[PDB]
């Protein structure tokens, strides 16, 4: 929504923030290195994604991903493949059921969240 | 003002504020405990000050505090007394001029936040 002002502002939304990411892989068994990768692919709806975008997207450096990429591929939440460019380039492609698999969860998560902000503070 | 509802706002929002974060624990070499500690005195504007309170109003773990606090104590923007089992009542005192420096140190903090805004997307 929108950009936070100043130093009150900034621990305000600091505080809160985290109580969402902990909810969530709490109440989900969810890292949000994973959480992240689900929620960009989402809004990017794509059935080929290139990781050196969605971690650039992010703004996390590829180890913190990768695994994220490993048990979310191997959860069959996409299909993840490597080749061509240098061994380097990994493709992530996502078919409409993986695609919905993805759409469901995050359903369940955007419920929590209303709830939650119901009783989490300024 | 300003919850966030889903799961896109709040990876928007937790990406652009830890890029705040980090902008400013770069600029003034300060940690978030003691960004926290900091804006905290400042919010609430009191004479003396206990950590225990403190500790809470936050919502941070000791350990993470104290080491902002010998820092900050020693760098002089507030001072601290211990005093009954010489535990768990660790006073801290802020005068005037502490009261001046902080609130010099944040004013600064404020005038990037609002400059990163211009180089940062949401």
């Amino acid at each position: 929504i929108t950009k936070i002002n100043d130093c009150f502002e900034l621990l305000s939304m600091v505080t809160y923030a985290d109580k969402l990411k902990s909810l969530i892989k709490k109440e989900f068994s969810i890292s949000f290195e994973e959480f992240a990768v689900l929620t960009y692919i989402s809004e990017n709806k794509e059935k080929e994604y290139y990781f050196k975008d969605i971690i650039n997207h992010l703004n996390y450096k590829q180890p913190q991903v990768v695994k994220a990429v490993k048990i979310l591929s191997q959860e069959d939440y996409f299909d993840k493949k490597r080749n061509e460019h240098d061994e380097r380039t990994v493709l992530i492609l996502v078919n409409a059921q993986q695609r919905k698999k993805i759409e469901s969860l995050l359903s369940r998560v955007n419920k929590r969240i209303t709830e939650a902000n119901n009783e989490i503070e300024l």
